[PDB]
């Protein structure tokens, strides 16, 4: 009957009789009210949810400070504790922490919805190491993520701890050592008591046991055999969340310290099995250094996979025994064990046990494994022997902070005398259920020498015992395949380097272009620049203004919707999608889950009778499937309960009976191959391609294929419905992108006039696209449910469910026929477009349209001919993204153009030059444009990222390297910005003046993060002569302004600026006369003369849009109001042996017009540019033949992490040009640079070729370019010595 | 409105007034309350003219739309508020008016 | 701009809503503020007509 | 089902406030002792006009 008592920022906390079961976060949000900490993605990966754990050690006087997840810390362990969140450090309603002013102030935020995570692991960093390297404080972010910024910024406010801007750094507020925050001295005081008393917690369901003694901790292990012993519960954790496990009965004891031991012996090194990864690797770093490298061989390469494993939170939580008992398949440090002959020390009631860390042991063999009732002291790892040599290798999706897709560890022992192998061990990770050894293979080995033949011998050997079934799970089984022996040949690389140089006489030398093969890519130095231009000094437009809401985004003190309070007897609604790719529903069980704790209703499609359906475009579809599945993911069932821990348990005992149609289609081949009916056509026509290809030279036919991309915006969706309780009026709180449609769905589902229906929305954590049609299914569901309860009703997604609902950006397949000259003209050009649409065509026709008319890029094709169609699958149905099918379609004719330089012998940059549009010219659909800045912008990024040189740098590097190649590209840009229409373009505002001056403005645009607010606070700064402090936003509403377009189609501040700057006008001219009289008063002054002569005070502003026309059937018109023009240039280098690569450097010219603010420009340009990264390289999706996606494992989506970020990265601003059409001569810039990631993509491809060419191999890459695909196009011998499974003898993991 | 609801029916009668100015049934109107984020600088509910003044507001918002969509309502006399309200949309003419 | 004031109905006035409605609303605004918390305020038919 | 003020559902954590009133028409405070009253169940905070 134990008290739970710790501290959270200062303050005490206790809880009596509490349930075992409660996590940190969800206590943090609910319970505490302190909702800075966020939700991500609820597996310990992102790191918004980063928090500080500190602790008082009693015998050695000292205190420690260590990051963590919250999401994954059950509260029953904090006992006697210290957390510290955001809103610990400081506040507005305070004093602002310089950790959280420079975040904000160097524009490290956008969204907001990742600043606290980021913040508490800078905060945690400083307070262990105050004066620290910039290594440290990336390291320290390695898992944290951004989906916004390019984490440039971010770097650039670490920079500034540690010694024309866009932030004044001098002005920062220095780091203060008497305000730092102190340990509770309660808790040094239970310390210092050093009780030994076990503690004991406990519910219906779970029984939970926190031994403070060795001796107590082994009684709870021989009287509950079964329990887990949870240490950072970073393996246990995931596994009860993600795989349905349960554990009645939970033993977690507290620092004992026999588990902490660190005994330095003559022989080796004992590491007590509580320790965790992080203590490990400092123990390990420091043995290193004061030891010779002859003894120090297995701690430098668990060293090395030590530093890319997870990121400093899963480390500082992850015990070493719990890395050790859980085997993962995919552990980093378990191959390496279990080559360096360990041993593990077991304790239990009947004494002490010594068993060697094995191949038995990693496959669990009661024979080699732990009892029952013993718990794992601590392991031995020897120290090596001269002429013994060890090695780790791994590949993964991306450097840091993912699963590895193969991995290796490999012992070596040498004769003194005679150079033969007495000794070899090799283990692999990640191709089986455990981690395997190769025992047969090496001993096969032993008594030869380390030569070609034992190399061409060993691998033929390790290929055969180390087999994987064609249906392995994970996949990329070729790519396996080929990582087992390019780590074997890397292992021979690296022991025969070292022998040749401690027996010269009797080895030989590395060849020249080899030795490269044993450098890894690496870099931690992150530097950038940044480009711009220089009325008033009252005047902010221009001007680089901070974020509203970056100092709230660093505080914690931004709400977002679910940080909205506990609205009295609200409910949760979660819902049950379908498992079935396209499937019958026979029957639907509720009988159990009804009657579950907390169930209030389960409804079905029947339950919602004639409002399941709602006509988004050209047809009524269902919200809840009725007798057929058609993807997985599908809604099927909504659960609403009084909590949402009530809700998640009842919709998992819901039971549904399936029954498989046939046919099951996922590919866009399957798509066209399976349809006979009637498909809407789209086609672009100029010129004649048909008589132009009897002109040409040559003829060129070629496809690509490029996949999908989850939005991943890091607030998944969110939404609080509330019945008013009179006239049926409802308040609609949803993060989304489009108020209008959430207020017209909601409506028709609950048969009511708009007028009843009202949303409101004050800012969204990132959406891109990926925030509208679905978000407005889950809103018109919970709405019924909130008005059929009489009760507010809350739904927010945790990620698993979101990706599968939701939906991504469409994949692409392009075919294309190319005539062309000897010298790089493409006369003519006959282009396919398909799109995969998923189980629904809706957003699918428009991307297509888009395509086609934004496929030329920069380029004049005088004979082009463009049809595009979307395919109906059996997936999750495609929405909008950012760019709007041009990063598709782009990248189609990139292709093409790379294609076709292939063939005319020139490099692609030429073959781009000579295609360009002139000055002057006109587009497939007989738009006349003005290509001046496109040019210019080709240009000065030649200059400014002195290409030619690195030219021949490159080439150079190629010459000298076999194993390594480097690769450069540079690609142009042209974004057209226009919708279809000019009704679709119209935007509306609403401006009070208060009489003691201040302003209050609203608009019908939403804040995602891309600074809109700012941006019209900045226009009513200038339109009305008053400082920005003098204005203010609350949000955007249907209350205040109707009828609002949906904020997408990079024009939300062009047109929202125009109608905001209508009124301001408006209310100008009114005061004019008053002005005249008086030019010496304030707007106090102005504004209480106005009333008093009865001069209106309220105005509406209005933009009626821009002219925008397309005939479709003629294929002509004017549908874009304006063009963004850039170029970026992008240089890497990668490993042919393993698929890896290094972003090197990447320079960017864009055409931005008058920037109204460079800072959020700048920083729209950076984030779509690694957003493009993501989607050409690593961002990759895996669906099963039975269409389910994966992702679990090595499948686990990866964005953009620090480590992806170009090492170097250049920006400037093309310097401005008239255009008065647009709001102050601006140009839209949320969507243009998305495109320009392909840079990386072509750089990528250029080293690709670079090693084919040399290997005399005479080339489609299709996107993303992973290292999968990168490995298995630099073919060597490895590639063609590894078996190959007979296709349609097996049924794959994936597609 | 500026107006406040105290019992005297003030709110019904506004409605009155936007049920002949628009000529639609009351139903088709709804007013939630009183807010300075919609209306501001409002005077105090008092003297015997709230609805008087409000209501003369309420009547030069309600003239001030029928001004602009008096060329739809030529095109299509015979149609309803939700044919001429879409047709304003489709051709921009803007839907919210401050009386 | 900071501060919005909201009414859907009175149970009836008569004039006696204003001034020291103000006053009470001030003081209660002032204690909410101080304290981060929404301040609930209503009188007794006692206290409300001293 | 009107809403008056006072129907408004609980909000999240919200306090209630209440007034001591004066007992004399024409005085002098000469002191005011919140000591006991500070102290009891639930007291948050006690404002006087410094
Ligand atoms: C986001 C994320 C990323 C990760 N990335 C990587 C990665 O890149 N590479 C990698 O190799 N791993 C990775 N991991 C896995 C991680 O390394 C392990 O989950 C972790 O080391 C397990 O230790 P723990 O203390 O969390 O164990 P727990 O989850 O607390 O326990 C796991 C198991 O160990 C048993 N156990 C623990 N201590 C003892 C003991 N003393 N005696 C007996 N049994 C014991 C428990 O009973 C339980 O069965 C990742 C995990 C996460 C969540
Ligand atoms: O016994 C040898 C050895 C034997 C013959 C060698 O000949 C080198 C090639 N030779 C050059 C002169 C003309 C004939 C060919 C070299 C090393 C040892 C080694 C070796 C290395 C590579 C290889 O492919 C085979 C053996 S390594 C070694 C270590 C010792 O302590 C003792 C002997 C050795
Ligand atoms: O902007 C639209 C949209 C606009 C007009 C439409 O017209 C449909 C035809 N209908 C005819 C009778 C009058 C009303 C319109 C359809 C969608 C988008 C949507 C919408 C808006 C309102 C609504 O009630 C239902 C869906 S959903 C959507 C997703 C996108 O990615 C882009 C635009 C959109
Ligand atoms: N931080 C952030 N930036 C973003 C987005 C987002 O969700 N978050 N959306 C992008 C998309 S899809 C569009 S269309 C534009 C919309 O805003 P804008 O028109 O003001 O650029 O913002 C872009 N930039
Ligand atoms: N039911 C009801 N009627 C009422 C009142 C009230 O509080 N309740 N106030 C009176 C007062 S003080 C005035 S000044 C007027 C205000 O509304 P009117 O201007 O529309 O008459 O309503 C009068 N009638
Ligand atoms: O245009 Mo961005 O909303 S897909
Ligand atoms: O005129 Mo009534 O507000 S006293
Ligand atoms: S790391 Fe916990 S929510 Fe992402
Ligand atoms: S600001 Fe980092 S996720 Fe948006």
């Amino acid at each position: 009957a134990s008290e739970l008592l710790f501290y959270v920022n200062g303050r005490k906390v206790i809880e009596k009789n509490v349930d075992p079961e409660t996590m940190l976060l969800p206590y943090l949000r609910k319970k505490l009210r302190l909702t800075g900490t966020k939700y991500g993605c609820g597996g310990g990966g992102c790191g918004a949810c980063t928090v500080m754990i500190s602790r008082y050690n009693p015998i050695t006087k000292r205190i420690r400070h260590h990051p963590a997840n919250a999401c994954l810390i059950p509260i029953c362990s904090l006992y006697g504790a210290a957390v510290t969140t955001v809103e610990g450090i400081g506040s507005t309603h305070t004093r602002i922490h310089p950790v959280q002013e420079r975040i904000a102030k160097c524009h490290g935020t956008q969204c907001g919805f990742c600043t606290p995570g980021m913040v508490m692991s800078i905060y945690t960093l400083l307070r262990n190491h105050p004066e620290p390297t910039l290594d440290q404080l990336t390291d320290a972010l390695g898992g944290n993520l951004c989906r916004c910024t390019g984490y440039r910024p971010i770097i650039d406010a670490c920079k500034t701890f540690c010694k024309p801007k866009l932030f004044a750094e001098e002005e920062f507020l220095p780091l203060d050592p008497t305000q730092e925050l102190i340990f509770p001295p309660e808790l040094m005081i239970m310390a210092e008591k050093q009780s030994q008393r076990t503690r004991v917690f406990g519910s219906e369901r779970m029984m939970w046991f926190s031994p403070v003694t060795l001796k107590e901790l082994l009684e709870f292990k021989f009287k509950y055999p079964q329990a887990p012993v949870i240490m950072g519960n970073t393996s246990v954790g995931p596994e009860v969340k993600f795989k349905g496990v349960f554990h009645p009965v939970i033993i977690s004891p507290d620092r004992i310290e026999e588990l902490s031991v660190v005994n330095h012996a003559y022989n080796g090194l004992t590491l007590g099995a509580g320790l965790s990864l992080a203590q490990v690797k400092d123990i390990l770093a420091d043995v290193v250094q004061k030891l010779p490298e002859e003894k120090t061989q297995m701690y430098h390469a668990l060293l090395k996979h030590l530093g890319t494993l997870a990121g400093s939170q899963i480390r500082n939580m992850a015990s070493l025994g719990g890395h050790i008992i859980s085997r993962h398949p995919d552990s980093d440090l378990n191959p390496i064990l279990a080559v360096g002959n360990c041993t593990l020390n077991l304790l239990s009631k009947e004494g002490k046990r010594q068993i060697p860390l094995n191949e038995q042991f990693l496959s669990k063999c009661p024979n080699a494994d732990l009892k029952p009732q013993e718990i794992l002291v601590s392991v031995n790892i020897p120290y090596s022997r001269k002429w013994e040599f060890v090695s780790a290798f791994r590949q993964a999706q991306r450097q840091e902070n993912a699963l590895a897709i193969v991995n290796s560890g490999m012992r070596v022992f040498f004769g003194e005398g005679d150079g033969i192998i007495r000794e070899l061990c090799i283990s692999y990770g990640g191709v089986g259920p455990a981690t395997i050894c190769a025992k047969n293979s090496c001993q096969k080995l032993i008594g030869r020498h380390w030569n070609e033949q034992m190399l061409d011998i060993a691998c033929r050997l390790i290929l055969n015992e180390v087999s994987l079934l064609g249906s392995a799970p994970g996949g990329k089984v070729e790519f396996k395949r080929t990582l087992i022996i390019s780590f074997l040949f890397k292992f021979y690389l690296e022991v025969s380097q070292i022998l040749k140089k401690m027996d010269p006489v009797h080895y030989p030398s590395l060849a020249d272009k080899y030795e490269s093969a044993l450098e890894d890519l690496h870099s931690k130095h992150h530097c950038s620049t940044l480009k711009y231009q220089n009325q008033h000094p009252e005047d902010p437009i221009g001007h680089p203004i901070m974020h509203l809401s970056g100092v709230k985004h660093a505080t914690g003190e931004a709400i977002y919707c679910d940080d909205m309070p506990l609205v009295d007897q609200e409910l949760f609604l979660t819902f049950v999608t379908s498992s079935r790719a396209h499937a019958k529903i026979v029957s639907i069980d509720l009988s159990e889950a009804l009657s579950m704790p907390g169930v209030v209703d389960i409804m079905t499609a029947e339950h919602l009778s004639d409002v399941n359906s709602f006509c988004f475009f050209t047809e009524a579809e269902k919200f809840l499937a009725t007798d057929k599945v058609f993807c997985v993911g599908q809604l099927v069932c909504a659960v609403l309960a009084d909590s949402e821990v009530q809700a998640k348990r009842a919709a998992k005992r819901v039971k549904i009976v399936y029954q498989d149609l046939e046919p099951l289609i996922l590919t866009i081949e399957e798509s066209i191959q399976h349809n006979s009916s009637f498909k809407p056509e789209r086609k672009l026509e100029y010129g004649n391609v048909d008589e132009a290809f009897k002109v040409v030279d040559q003829i060129l036919e070629g496809e690509i294929h490029m996949g999908g991309q989850e939005h991943f915006y890091m607030e998944t969706q969110s939404m609080l419905v509330v019945p008013k309780g009179e006239d049926q009026e409802m308040d609609v709180y949803v993060s989304t992108q489009f108020p209008k449609y959430i207020q017209d769905i909601v409506a028709s589902t609950l048969k009511l006039p708009a007028n009843k229906v009202m949303c409101h929305v004050r800012r969204v954590g990132g959406a891109f696209g990926g925030k509208v049609l679905k978000t407005g299914i889950i809103a018109a569901v919970t709405a019924f449910a909130a008005n059929k309860h009489g009760r507010a009703v809350r739904c927010v997604l945790e990620r698993g469910e979101d990706m599968l609902i939701t939906g991504g950006r469409h994949p692409y397949l392009g075919k294309y026929k190319a005539g062309f000259m000897n010298d790089g003209r493409i006369l003519a050009l006959d282009m396919e477009h398909y799109s995969n649409a998923g189980a629904s065509l809706d957003e699918s026709l428009f991307v297509i349209e888009m395509g086609l008319l934004k496929m030329d890029n920069a380029y004049k094709f005088p004979n082009l001919r463009c049809r595009g169609w979307a395919c109906r699958t059996n997936l999750p149905s495609n929405t909008a993204f950012r760019g709007f099918g041009f990063p598709q379609a782009a990248l189609i004719t990139e292709s093409c153009i790379t294609e076709v330089a292939a063939k005319c012998g020139l490099s692609p940059e030429k073959v781009r030059i000579i295609n360009m549009y002139k000055e002057i010219d006109q587009t497939p659909y007989k738009q006349e444009i003005n290509a001046k800045n496109l040019i210019q912008c080709w240009r000065e990024c030649m200059a400014m990222s002195s290409y030619s040189l690195r030219k021949v740098a490159v080439e150079k590097f190629n010459a000298e390297n076999y194993w390594k190649k480097k690769g450069l590209a540079m690609v142009p840009l042209k974004f057209p910005v226009g919708l279809g229409s000019r009704a679709a373009g119209q935007a509306a505002a609403l401006v009070h003046i208060y009489l003691d001056g201040s302003v209050l403005v609203t608009h019908g645009g939403i804040e995602m993060g891309q600074g809109v607010h700012t941006k019209m606070i900045q226009v009513v700064s200038r339109e009305l002569r008053m400082p920005m402090s003098n204005v203010h936003l609350r949000g955007t509403s249907t209350e205040t302004v109707p009828n609002a377009n949906i904020s997408g189609g990079s024009v939300v501040a062009d047109l929202n600026g125009l109608a905001v700057k209508d009124a301001c006008q408006t209310l100008l001219k009114r005061l004019e006369p008053i002005i005249s009289k008086n030019p010496k008063g304030t707007w106090k002054d102005w504004a209480q003369t106005a009333f008093d002569e009865s001069i209106n005070l309220s105005a509406v502003g209005y933009f009626r849009g821009y002219e925008s026309d397309m005939n479709w059937e003629k294929g002509e018109g004017q549908p874009f109001e304006y063009f963004v023009y850039g170029a970026a240039c992008s240089e890497v280098e990668i490993d042919c042996l393993t698929g890896d690569h290094k972003n090197i450097r990447t320079d960017i010219v864009m055409d931005v017009g008058c920037s109204i603010n460079p800072a959020i420009d700048i920083g729209q340009i950076e984030g779509a540019f690694i957003q493009g990264m993501g989607l050409y390289t690593i961002e990759e999706l895996n669906y099963s033949p039975q269409g389910i996606l994966h992702t679990h494992g090595p499948d686990q989506y990866k964005i953009p992490a620090i480590c992806d970020m170009p090492t170097e990265l250049h920006i400037a601003l093309l310097p401005p040009s008239q255009n008065s059409n647009t709001l102050y001569s601006s140009k839209g810039l949320g969507e243009s640079g998305v495109f320009l990631g392909c840079s990386v993509f072509f750089a990528i491809h250029d080293a690709v070729s670079a090693a084919r060419q040399e290997r005399g191999l005479h080339l489609t890459l299709n996107s993303p370019l992973t290292p999968e695909k990168i490995r298995m196009a630099c073919e060597d011998k490895f590639t063609k010595m590894i078996p190959r499974d007979e296709p349609g003898s097996y049924v794959p993991w994936n597609v």
